[PDB]
């Protein structure tokens, strides 16, 4: 329901951190991007793939005023998938979440020197 705190991966955590370093910019803004990139990827991100033992973020901070909007925005994807947003919200925001982080960081880790 209030979707308050979540956890994102260990591995992508770390790969946060090196967005931060490689950007100079707050990990809220770094996940929201990604998440945004994410929410716009055709493919669905995989269901599987990621644990929660990693950074807690808190929704009012990471999604801001747009939360409502998002959360709506991640409903309708979730039913037009085939997913149910009553059992499994929380799993399918955060396979997003990850996914985006994953996505700016496979572009952003070649740089090395940044």
């Amino acid at each position: 329901k209030d979707l308050n705190r979540v956890q994102i991966d260990e591995s992508v955590s770390y790969k946060l951190r090196n967005l931060g370093k490689a950007t100079g910019m707050t990990p809220n803004y770094i996940a929201r991007i990604g998440l945004t990139y994410s929410l716009g990827e055709d493919r669905p991100p995989s269901m599987e793939e990621y644990d929660k033992e990693g950074k807690e973020f808190n929704r009012y901070t990471l999604l801001g005023e747009h939360d409502a909007m998002y959360i709506a925005l991640v409903k309708k994807r979730m039913l037009n998938e085939g997913y149910n947003p009553e059992t499994e919200l929380e799993d399918y925001f955060l396979a997003h979440l990850n996914r985006g982080i994953e996505t700016l960081s496979g572009r952003i880790s070649n740089l090395t020197d940044l």
